[PDB]
């Protein structure tokens, strides 16, 4: 639509961008829609690794599920040093699993070496009946009491392309 035009100024774009959350909670399908089904996938800093590095056109992704490989956080926390933003991914139909996530964002908001980084948090799986809201998600992960530094929510579905347009439209606009 005008979301595969937004895609292609995505793709020309030169920079690096983190994408972390819990597992299952869309990281893969939403790489999967923005690159349209293609892309270039490989383990970080080899293959046993949960962190991936995704390439297509001059964007690269670094891409890991917290709680994936606990042993390696601090490597990945460390490894998303210099990147343009943050997406931080929850399935926001998983209501269960929302306490969790909102901690582990916290935490990694805690850690100085990623100061300054602007985050954009995903609520995906619009789609689903009863899925948090964009005002419920602010609500029940406290990004009120996140201040130190520029931090979007927006609410979204991959299984049917909602929202994804503006996503596009505020990483692209957040490159250095
Ligand atoms: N209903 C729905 N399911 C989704 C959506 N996005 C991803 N999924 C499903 O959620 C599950 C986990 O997806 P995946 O991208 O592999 O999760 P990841 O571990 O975060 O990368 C899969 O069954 C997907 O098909 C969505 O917007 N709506």
């Amino acid at each position: 639509k005008l979301l595969d035009w937004f895609k292609a100024l995505f793709w020309k774009e030169e920079m690096e961008l983190t994408l972390v959350g819990l597992q299952y909670s869309g990281k893969t399908t939403f790489v999967n829609v923005i690159a349209s089904g293609q892309f270039n996938e490989d383990m970080i800093p080899t293959v046993g690794f949960n962190m991936r590095k995704i390439t297509k056109g001059n964007v690269t992704i670094k891409l890991w599920d917290i709680g994936g490989q606990p042993r390696f956080r601090s490597m990945w926390e460390r490894y998303c040093r210099g990147v343009s933003a943050i997406v931080y991914m929850v399935d926001a139909a998983d209501q269960e699993k929302i306490e969790a996530s909102k901690n582990e964002l916290h935490n990694l908001l805690d850690k100085p070496q990623l100061q300054g980084i602007p985050v954009l948090v995903l609520g995906n799986k619009r789609d689903l009946p009863g899925a948090l809201d964009e005002k419920e998600l602010i609500e029940k992960m406290n990004l009120s009491a996140i201040q130190d530094r520029e931090i979007c929510c927006y609410s979204i579905s991959c299984k049917e392309k909602d929202n994804i347009d503006i996503t596009l439209q505020w990483l692209i606009q957040h490159s250095r």
